């Protein structure tokens, strides 16, 4: 039961484990695309004597954090332990080794998408974005007078086949991800994959259409089994105008009863309608999870709210350091210290705070975060707040 | 088709309209309780030649706003137009008259609970609290190590019959409502009503039990039809300790599969569990709606975030005034002006901002709120933010 | 946190815990009936400093075992730990104390009905009867030619109000329980309770009717919500003729689509129909659980199959003794020994074997039961087999 | 409307009837596989003047009966009457002719799988195996301490692609079927078919995986529509160790909520868990049906329980003979006689008794089986009992 980097011979074994571990697995043809995003020495396998009974890897990603600052991010993925080798501490050992490598390679953060909400807390990962399903009953939907782009004259939105407008989708998404906390650089091979899923599959998903605006796009498809439901796979808008225009176009799908979209809690769509309530929140879940690999590097990289005055404190991260933290002018200086700690938290808690998705007040109230001073709590709430609302890019 | 204050003779007519308009109506025995909360000249009826074809009233309420400041609040309720007299502008006329009276009586705000999410925007009401259903699968629920009150020794929570501990429930709720934005004074007659619904009803609801803590209580009942579901009617906790203790006790209902509760978005319960995801958000809806009756009176009454520096602007409310607004030291001075407006909004939008439930960034993005300066937007977001999270007291 | 026999003052506290612990609880009016079946010193309570936070008791029952032998049986019931006092070893301590008393009082067995299938194994209880739901689609049901009581001339079955024929129901059930493994003496107060549930309850259950035969009866009611479903609460038949006659009468409920009954795996009803498959098994569950309190006393009391030759062995019960077991002539002699054990099992396993519901082959295959000799396994299978199929009397 | 053996020209007609009669029909490509198992003169067709309006055949099978004795078995299959030719006694005539041929060819038994539970009784077929669906909620499943193969060190179970381990599956199944009542020799062409269904089908079933042990295997696939459900198509285990090991591996499918398997009533899986009840029986049905073609030949071929003493009787089979039956030493001698019958039954009843699935007590109680002597009933129960529990091989 040894732990190594895989050789070319180990990959077929890994694809077998993958097919049996993940029900959304696509196959070797398509795993060869994603494989380009794994750096040399980005993968571990566990062999038994030999069949692969365990695997984990990371991908080289670019995460946009508050302040439009882009960080190199180890994206943990393809983690799997054979059902034959459960409760063997095989995950513990693989996660421990990839964390050594990610840290030594000089990634300040790692991120993942959690198959379950209870595995990853203990390895230092915190839920850091929030997924929000909105289902609109579009038969009753009337736009408010205050809504943009409701004057007469031509629409600036077009209905198009996705594949004939790759260039414009790449351009818009590139602008978007650079300016939104949670944004990820989407490499050529992931666009290749996105547009292969646009096409109708024999007894699978139906054709995907596109609403294209100069500063926005929406991909959507009719649900396989519910033919009055349109599922918006992805809506990226750079301007409020583009966002409204596209939603005008979606409410326009007159043969549909319901528009469905996975979006973020601050999505303005309910405020565009005369009836806020027609945009019902049907489902909510943790999106992206962060492990802060280097506390000073990460706290120093991001922007902070200008609207909170300058202030100083001592932050302890359980088994991850103690730091003089000083914040003003939306910059933070973070330096070693042995001064008495004023605030304490496990490293997962920092992950959750880091993109402004969760308030320190909220985590303090659960005692996930300790301080005696409730003024310092108000000051952290305010500073870590993200002016631009945090969103989730793509799952990996 | 005349509009008057009702006489004693008009009430039976109103109770008939009530029974046919509201499916949760309880009956004259119980409408005589609530009637004590209606002030003289707090009711209008519309007679046809005579049967009551329309009615509306307000109740004298005390709403707690940010800064632990308590405001006299006209609580609009018992609004109904006969199905025989729809699309007759009968609501428009009743709302217009009660608004004259509320304003002349010197209420700074009115509030209501909306049967539909699209009626009340046009009368100046904004959704100002957010209801959040959490359903916990309590068979998997393990409290985090960080969670309070998980040392050995006796529990400070008791299982009790609600009716034998009215005094302690009144005491705790009194402390609670005084310290939480959204808090309402609950008068004797509404406690009378709450505890009449505690008892099992023949082929109705099942017995209600109580978990009592020195600084918290939870009322809960098993669902009529789903006997693995416990419905938490009401949980009030003054301390984080009390909140955790009570949830420890609810996860302890071992014969239940699921605990259900209508709570607020900042409820810390998911952070108390090793798996955040076990606390699934199953339903979301607008809670309390506010109409700001007097813009200067209201902006001046509430506290604002100390963590935003002093700043000044000109706010216009569409057909509700234009004001020099100056905010610093968590106080606001609000005075008439004809200076060019820097920010504009309909009066409903102010209602939504007023308890800190909705960010001005979010409403700006929908163009419900107009400014050219995105620094001023950040400053409003920050100032109107409520340090203590806003909650919903009881429906009326 | 002390453990005592309750005083008269402790009972109201216990009824509160009961109402909050059991959703089928009926109330003090009706708990005073069952209380007559609890002997002096048959109850324990756990007080905290004082509110009852834990309770358990047994009832004096008479269980019929193979050989038509009737045993005094401690019926464990009304077991409950407050949700405020979970994971406090409060059950462990209450079960330990009642087991001391039951054993000292000279009960050879204890029995219970398990709210969950995973609590009671570790206290020495084994699932010993099997509940079997049969749902008949009675629109297709044709009796086989071989079926009894299908000649012309009058029926010997009558449709009657249950309450007007208590005497005949008592008589038939008395004959039944004396001749069937799993049979329990039903005392006057439990007949009182059975017939109080016969009557329709306002927005509850519907009227219960009775099909009465000289040697059998069936109580049945139409389902509250599904009006094409008849639920057979109880069918007791002493003769195969009585059993067939009653089923002829139930298939005769022409306004019903489906007859539903909780019965045993060897119920002959499918063999009475031309289509065995119309009697679909819709649900299966452990019925009565036994703890063998005294291994020699119990093994010696029951009859064994005459059709297996005489044979001898050494049985070890993990922490419950080691015995020379000799079986022939359907009697067993069971005496102490230090001779090497030939077969081993935890005490719960013996409970399961004891009424012939579970084969020792089946438990051996799971390694719940150890022997090197598969001939001895065949001999236990054969001996412990019950010629009359084992059934479940009433739940307590 | 004539009855003949089909010619090569008749087959296309039969495949058309097949497609319209059976919804699981695969097509001519695959019917050419199964056709190898039909002997010359094993098929009848009914032509109308000519289109095939009726067909029936048998296949040459090897059935394992108690005593590990393997019998040549006519497997009735592909029986169909056009919807245009119902209630024409076309089945009666086809069944009559195939029964002549099967009997003359010297098959002692015939078997079938019944599309409905009420057609085949009248042609002498008895339900002789019992199918049992177990659904495990694997999130709660904890193996008992008594369970095998729960020490540390490597697992002896492997996750593998079925197609790369045909040889080992054939070997294990061969051992299995030779030692289990209900066992059928699986010929090369049926393995060909089994492994063609292993592969994912476009908008059909998902990939099938394999858990392989030295003495056991399990094939399983994720359900098409319910992605938290794993359906175990087939689990064959020769040793109790192999059976436990494989179930440990299946409980290990951590991304699944439920494991589903069609198994037999004596499956030991519930006894392997600390909670017996987690293995819920979700569905039950008649499996294999037997027609005893030659009563003496068949009664003489099988083994009987050694644990019942020697005994003699006279058995009458309604229109199938009367026999001196003598049983001792687990052998039976069965010879003609005109001595007064002591026990009587239709021939279908014998079919049901023959593999020990159904107790003669149970069939006697329905009066499907007549005797005056209840000691003789106990002796038949005991003798016909199968020490190794009877199972169902594959459907045909
Ligand atoms: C070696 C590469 C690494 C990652 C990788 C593949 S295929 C593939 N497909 C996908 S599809 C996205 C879902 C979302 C949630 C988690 N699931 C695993 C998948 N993702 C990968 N990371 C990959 C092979
Ligand atoms: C004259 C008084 C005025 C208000 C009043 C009654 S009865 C009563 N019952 C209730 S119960 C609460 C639900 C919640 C949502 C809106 N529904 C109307 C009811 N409420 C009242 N305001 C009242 C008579
Ligand atoms: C002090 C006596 C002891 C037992 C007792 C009562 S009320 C009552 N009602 C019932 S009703 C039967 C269900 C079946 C499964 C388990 N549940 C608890 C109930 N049973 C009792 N033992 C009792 C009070
Ligand atoms: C001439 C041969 C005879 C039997 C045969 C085929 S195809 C085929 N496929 C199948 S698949 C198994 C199901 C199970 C229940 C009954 N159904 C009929 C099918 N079976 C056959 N006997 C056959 C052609
Ligand atoms: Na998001
Ligand atoms: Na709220
Ligand atoms: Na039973
Ligand atoms: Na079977």
């Amino acid at each position: 039961v040894t732990l190594c980097s895989p050789t070319e011979d180990d990959w077929p074994g890994m694809f077998l484990l993958a097919a049996a571990s993940f029900t959304d697995f696509i196959g070797p043809e398509s795993a060869t695309a994603w494989r380009t995003l794994v750096p040399t020495d980005g993968a571990v396998v566990v062999r038994d004597g030999s069949e692969v009974v365990g695997m984990a890897l990371y991908m080289d990603l670019r995460l946009t954090v508050p302040g439009e600052v882009v960080l190199p991010t180890a994206g943990l993925s393809f983690v799997a332990v054979a059902p034959t080798h459960r409760r063997r501490g095989l995950l513990r050992a693989m996660c421990a080794e990839l964390h050594r490598r990610i840290a030594d390679s000089g990634y300040p953060v790692a991120a993942l998408h959690a198959s379950e909400g209870g595995i990853y807390g203990r390895f230092g990962y915190g839920p850091a974005t929030t997924l929000h399903e909105l289902t609109v009953d579009r038969r009753f939907a009337r736009f408010h007078a205050d809504a943009p782009g409701g004057g007469l004259g031509g629409s600036s939105v077009r209905l198009v086949r996705p594949t004939e407008h790759r260039g414009e989708f790449e351009a818009i998404y590139e602008r978007w991800r650079q300016q939104v906390p949670g944004g990820l650089l989407r490499p050529q091979v992931l666009w290749d994959e996105l547009l292969a899923e646009a096409k109708a599959a024999p007894g699978g998903d139906r054709e995907s259409f596109a609403l294209l605006h100069p500063d926005g796009y929406a991909l959507y498809r009719v649900d396989r089994t519910d033919l009055k439901l349109a599922r918006v796979s992805e809506l990226r808008a750079v301007t409020a105008d583009a966002h409204c225009a596209l939603w005008r176009a979606l409410i326009g799908l007159d043969s549909m009863e319901r528009i469905s979209i996975i979006t973020h809690p601050q999505d303005p769509l309910p405020h565009l309608l005369t009836d806020t309530r027609l945009a019902r929140t049907t489902w909510r879940q943790d999106g992206l999870w962060l492990r802060i690999m280097n506390v000073p590097a990460a706290l120093e990289a991001r922007g902070y709210a200008h609207e909170v005055g300058e202030f100083s404190t001592v932050l302890e991260v359980s088994d991850g350091g103690r730091f003089a933290l000083k914040i003003g002018d939306g910059r933070a200086r973070c330096t070693p210290t042995d001064a008495a700690a004023e605030i304490e938290m496990d490293r997962d808690v920092l992950g959750s705070l880091y993109l402004g998705a969760h308030r320190a007040s909220t985590l303090a109230a659960a005692n996930r975060l300790r301080t005696k001073d409730s003024q310092l709590l108000r000051r952290l709430d305010a500073a870590f707040a993200s002016d631009v609302p945090v969103q989730t890019a793509f799952e990996f």
